[PDB]
């Protein structure tokens, strides 16, 4: 009887049909609809009131109604619109509203709807048709063409357009490589393209790039080489490893440590439920927000009524105009949308437990990605804690760290986003995430070196920071939080005993927040090192019960207040703050945001206000990330190693003594036992590991959804 | 003739016995075992490894030249004369050593006064006689009452203050007295009594007592305190005695339930161990343990090249605030009483994962007898959990490119009175370091006072936590693709700019922004200051793109705040107040403390600031210092023990652009598929393998523990 969990198959087919018959017709599939048409974009769960979900769950009350969110391009009419349409309740559905208005206050500009792959393709359609065969000469001679452009293939920018309401997107060309990256090997060739129009066949290009050099026009740029003003130089169609391959040419070695559970997995999952002796939540996926987890629960006790993923960023610099607008506001096209399968062994443990993901999104047909989720439990070869006492006493104590963990990974364009939330034995949870995939690559001449590194044969790798945005509900001890900064000081103190003759006198630095805009620190200024969300209510030794928060953060310097796409993503100006939550503060950034930022459908900054923060339902947003100039060993793939960014949430005088100390697993013993005795140490026991070691489940993976 | 020798290797006990035997006859007239001695007496202190000079090494490693004299160093405590002093003593060539000599005054430019010398047992010992039995007996009284006090000792417990003194020459330690606990930590048992020890002269008849401190109050001595307690006139707080859970127990009262993950290597270890070396498919090198100074690794080669000379463990602090005379005055220099000394016996299958190798080690302290240390290191291959990489393409064309990250790791632990330190170094596979360093154990705890709370918090009863900061230096002496190496710092900036093709518009136009580091003090950066997002050593040499190759230094610190430099004190612990420097490296700069700082840092033995000293960095043989830490504030979560999550601090040793790809691409475990291909194949994939082979897990070693106090 969940009510986090995210939609069925069931549900959506009920939903769509439900939608569809109540739309009178007009109505295309989304999957290949023009501008001009009525679809729906998005089906997908629409999460509940805090107020009725809990009193649901702490109070028997029967459940808040079960909702979905539709979101629909509305084409034919003279008053364009982008809808979003609440419909319910579920299993069955039978309303449906236009929240439209009183979310935002307008209804929506139809060319904030993010571009549809109908759409994405009607472009390459006129490019690869109408456009390049004008220069169809310079091509051949810069890079192989033949006969129409099968061998080349473009990719999306930025936003889309200097100011609000423009939909004029850069791409650019790079060679179809065939089971590899394309990102790297870029022509040197850049299209803008003006698609705003709803009917495609009035489409434009606004200019073109090559070489360093702008133009108006296509057959105005062969034009000039044909005139012979432009050194063509012919880029190599193939090669050889790294930035050609990605299959490694070396065999394949011994196998690398596994890790098994020798009896029974100590966790389970049914629906979105995760229950381990610890730790239980529900988890999922937005489409655009992506992933979160909720109502975390430690030993019974709850934490934190939800954690989310909020938003993603990724901002150049360069050489090109494509790189040098682009800032890709990733959550506008759906970490949901374009999350990935994980392949069993790689992604995660051999032996996770993996789960599936339902969807309808561009289509009127609901649809799997399988293997979306993975779900296991760890050793870190790390103790969590351990004392040896050769000292006045002979015992040692300890308690090797297993850990349980819940991933997703969201492979964006070139990037794979890993999505990683940990549940320790200590009570604390770690939240992180990494960027590997390929990287964006510019084509290479001159200007170079203020803006990347040559990563490879006429690759630049240009220079950009990732950063990315956490909404983090802790419900510290009940919902009424306060908001406290501990830090340190010396003091200098003549010496008690002898006074002359001084001394530094290390001393605590408490303070309490009241006011949102205390509690809200800007990348570049100093968090106190302390910093916890207490209760009204004290632990045993008298106490507020706090739980601290903790970033790991290597800070990307943050665009310009002073610019004007700034506030379509300004929680990228925080490393960390704290509101007053409400119902209809429900996000930082939402998916409209992308394709106009001018006119930002959400604006983070808002939601900091003169707002008292003493004692209130709290909610903390955290923001992590990174500056990245690329460089050579980010071929072919970028790795994982030194790019964990997140942040932990930690126990403090929340608990009145550290809960492994009551763990099943911890080992103790004194000089004067027999250490090797099973009954003393569990460990002197296993010895039989099974009749034969892992029955190991036979390898599978999701596929290609689009497959 | 590529040199195949060893050099790094601490000793073996008959090379330890050796140098004893050597030396044991020439000193000859009255030396004395340390574990005996006396203030008055001689002492052969410590016996070590003296390790090369990097000239020779690198030649013999190298050009397969001579390797240099294996030698060691001897610190001995000449206190039977007219004028004390300490020394320390050259001895090779090992093994039969036939030569001596002295480099007390070659290296330190006079001889060491007497009091910079560590604490022996022995003193402790006739300390804490004089103590149980010629003063805690004139406060009988106040005792029976309190504190239980059974004319005896079997009750309570000493422990040591830091810095002994207060100004150059001081040798008095603050000492706090606490239950002995049998089975559990005894540092949260307090009573509330502090004594002010004087152990300086050489004759422990004339040591003294200087203080009492007793539940908040000062006294002058402990006789002056009956005065006062028996003629009514204090208030006594009633401190307790037995307990349960947290303070009073370490062992959990629930059942042991079912296992726990466990890893295995399912055909045979990947590396392999050989005494100091450590040799996998792709990482090598050399390893060991300063007895002081810690853990340290050498040699380290990536597929052949080398990275780095040494890595090594510098110093370890920890600077107490608090409310009693104890707490408030310690700042501990762990280095002077030492990590390595101090090292512990890794628990099979707790401080390391059961299945890791394990490494006994040897040393001759406080001594005659060479001993050793069951498992005082390991070693293993770990799957982390994570990818090193993967991409998955469902656009344009269908493929698949992965590789679950699988990592090298070296441990030691240093159980130094309450802190279990733990030192890490991981090898991930693309060619990067990781290193990587927690405090767990217990806490330092005073007896709890009213005015807490700008001191700590509160943990059990009576019972303070106090407030400390943890720092951690340590040396990295990249030798990047050459010895001369440049330092470089990239970073970013945002320049406004008109929009090229709409120049009605503007753009943020973002920058990348190079600058080379001449000199020594451009590259030296302290605690809370700007810091250089990319920042690496570099080779004049560069890339097949044409950067020059190099070694990215990247940080993990929440630093505490450094003792300010107004104390006469920070002396003796200058790599405190550095997120990092760089430096020329030299020979006579070998290590950034020294054991004889702790007990006199108004006159510190080392201190670290000379080293910087305006010098070009620009090709030369560079090395790097990096200090990692952070402020700890107790609270109740840390009971009974301190927890590893989120305490982990360290730095990263990043390639950038010395490679021309990423190495990983190469890996055998590596895995790729394309969309038209069947992946449940063996053929196509190695982990469709798993299943048929990959089944039998290892019979397992059955638990051995390595033991206690002179194992
Ligand atoms: C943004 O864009 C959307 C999409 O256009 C606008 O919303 C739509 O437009 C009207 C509100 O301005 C609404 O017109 C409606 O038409 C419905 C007709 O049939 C319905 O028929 C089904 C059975 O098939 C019944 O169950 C329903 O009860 C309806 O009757 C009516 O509900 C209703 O009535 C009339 O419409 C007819 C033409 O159908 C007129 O000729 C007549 O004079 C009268 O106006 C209703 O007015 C439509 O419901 C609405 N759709 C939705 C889903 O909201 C948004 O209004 C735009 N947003 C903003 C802020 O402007
Ligand atoms: C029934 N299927 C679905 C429609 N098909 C299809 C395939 C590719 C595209 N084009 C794109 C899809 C797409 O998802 N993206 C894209 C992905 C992630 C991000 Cl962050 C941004 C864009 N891009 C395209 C596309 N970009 C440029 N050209 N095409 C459109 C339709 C093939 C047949
Ligand atoms: C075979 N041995 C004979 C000498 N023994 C002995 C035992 C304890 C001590 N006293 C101390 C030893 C000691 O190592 N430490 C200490 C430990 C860690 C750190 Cl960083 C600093 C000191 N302390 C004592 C001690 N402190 C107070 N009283 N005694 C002296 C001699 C018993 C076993
Ligand atoms: C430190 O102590 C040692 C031994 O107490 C001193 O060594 C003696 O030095 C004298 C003259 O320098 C020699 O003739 C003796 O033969 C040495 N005796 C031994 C046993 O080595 C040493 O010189 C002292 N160092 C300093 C700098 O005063
Ligand atoms: C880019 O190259 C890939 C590689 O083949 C093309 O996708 C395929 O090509 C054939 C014709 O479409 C199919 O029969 C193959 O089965 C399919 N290959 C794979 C690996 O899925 C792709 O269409 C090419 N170009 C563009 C513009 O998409
Ligand atoms: C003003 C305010 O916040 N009141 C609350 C009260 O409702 C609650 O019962 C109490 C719990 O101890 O904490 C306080
Ligand atoms: C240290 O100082 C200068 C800069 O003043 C530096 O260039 C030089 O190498 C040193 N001094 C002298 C006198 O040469
Ligand atoms: C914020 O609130 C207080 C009282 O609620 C009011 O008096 C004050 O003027 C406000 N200040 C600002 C800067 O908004
Ligand atoms: C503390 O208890 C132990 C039991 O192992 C005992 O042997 C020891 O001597 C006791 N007291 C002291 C002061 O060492
Ligand atoms: C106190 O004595 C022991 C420890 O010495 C403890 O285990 C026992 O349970 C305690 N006392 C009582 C009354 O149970
Ligand atoms: C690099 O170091 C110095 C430059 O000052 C020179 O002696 C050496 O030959 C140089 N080598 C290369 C490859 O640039
Ligand atoms: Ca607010
Ligand atoms: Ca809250
Ligand atoms: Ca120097
Ligand atoms: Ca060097
Ligand atoms: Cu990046
Ligand atoms: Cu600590």
């Amino acid at each position: 009887s969940q009510l986090f969990a995210d939609l069925s198959r069931e549900e959506l087919t009920a939903v769509m049909r439900f939608l569809t018959q109540r739309l009178g017709p007009g109505l295309v599939d989304a999957a290949q609809a023009r501008p001009s048409d009525n679809c729906v974009f998005s089906v997908e769960l629409q999460l509940p009131p805090k107020a009725a979900a809990l009193a649901h769950l702490d109070r028997g009350s029967p459940p808040p109604a079960r909702e979905a969110l539709a979101i629909v391009f509305f084409g034919r009419q003279p008053q364009p619109n982008v809808s979003e349409l609440v419909v319910g309740p579920l299993p069955h559905p039978s309303y449906m509203r236009d929240v439209t208005v009183e979310r935002h206050g307008g209804p929506l500009p139809y060319h904030r709807r993010p571009v549809l792959f109908q759409e994405y393709l009607d472009i390459d359609q006129m490019i690869f048709n109408r456009e390049l065969p004008q220069a169809s000469g310079l091509l051949h001679h810069c890079c192989f063409y033949k006969h129409r452009g099968r061998n080349l293939v473009t990719m999306t920018t930025a936003p889309r357009g200097l100011q609000s309401g423009d939909r004029a997107t850069w791409f650019g060309l790079y060679y179809n490589i065939s089971g590899a990256g394309f990102f790297l090997h870029h022509v040197g060739l850049e299209l803008l393209v003006n698609h705003k129009a709803l009917d495609p066949a009035r489409w434009t290009i606004q200019k073109v790039f090559y070489q360093g050099r702008y133009y108006d026009s296509l057959a105005q740029l062969e034009a000039q080489f044909e005139a012979g003003l432009v050194n063509v130089v012919l880029i190599p169609d193939n090669g050889t490893g790294g930035s050609w391959s990605l299959k490694s040419p070396v065999p394949p070695g011994p196998a690398p440590p596994l890790q098994f559970y020798p009896q029974g997995p100590r966790f389970s999952v049914q629906g979105s439920r995760v229950a381990s002796s610890l730790w239980t939540f529900s988890f999922g996926l937005g489409a655009f927000s992506g992933p979160r987890i909720f109502d975390v629960r430690f030993q019974g006790e709850r934490l934190v009524y939800e954690i989310s993923l909020q938003e993603a960023l990724a901002i150049y610099g360069g050489n090109s105009p494509a790189a040098m607008t682009t800032r890709y506001v990733d959550g506008g096209f759906g970490m949901g949308k374009y999350t990935t399968p994980l392949t069993r062994g790689v992604d995660c443990p051999y032996l996770a437990t993996y789960v599936d993901w339902h969807f309808l999104l561009e289509s009127q047909a609901p649809k799997t990605i399988r293997d979306a989720f993975c779900v296991f439990e760890q050793n870190q070869g790390l103790p969590l804690r351990r004392h040896h006492s050769d000292l006045y006493s002979h015992y040692f104590g300890g308690l090797a760290e297993t850990v349980l963990v819940v991933r997703s990974m969201s492979t964006l364009l070139n990037y794979d986003y890993v999505w990683d939330t940990v549940f320790h034995p200590s009570g604390a949870i770690e939240i992180r995430f990494y960027a590997t995939g390929y990287i964006s690559s510019a084509f290479l001449f001159g200007a170079t070196g203020k803006y990347g590194n040559q990563v490879s044969e006429h690759t630049l790798g240009t220079v950009h920071t990732h950063s990315a945005h956490f909404k983090v509900d802790l419900d510290v001890a009940g919902l009424e939080n306060w908001v406290w900064a501990e830090d340190m000081v010396f003091v200098p103190m003549a010496v008690p005993w002898s006074p002359e003759h001084q001394l530094q006198r290390l001393q605590v630095t408490r303070k309490l927040l009241e006011m949102e805009e205390q509690a809200a620190f800007l990348v570049g200024s100093a968090t106190p090192r302390y910093l916890y969300l207490a209760s009204n209510h004290s632990n045993k030794w008298g106490h507020p019960r706090g739980y601290r928060i903790q970033m790991l953060s290597f800070a990307g310097e943050p665009l310009p207040q002073n610019s004007s796409m700034a506030r379509g993503f300004s929680w990228e100006r925080y490393q960390l703050a704290v509101t007053q939550r409400k119902e209809e503060e429900p996000s930082s950034s939402s998916v409209f945001n992308q394709n106009d930022p001018w006119a930002p459908t959400v604006d983070f900054s808002d939601f900091i206000n003169n707002e008292t923060i003493a004692g209130k339902d709290l909610v903390a947003w955290v923001t992590a990330g990174f500056l990245h100039i690329p460089h050579a060993e980010d071929i072919p793939n970028t790795v994982t190693v030194g790019n964990g960014v997140g942040f932990f949430l930690r126990p403090y005088n929340f608990f009145d003594e550290d809960p492994s100390f009551y763990s099943a697993d911890s080992i103790y013993f004194r000089g004067d036992q027999d250490a090797g005795a099973c009954e003393v140490n569990p460990l002197a026991c296993l010895p039989q590991a099974a009749a034969c070691a892992p029955d190991l489940p036979a390898f599978s993976h999701g596929g290609f959804s689009h497959n």
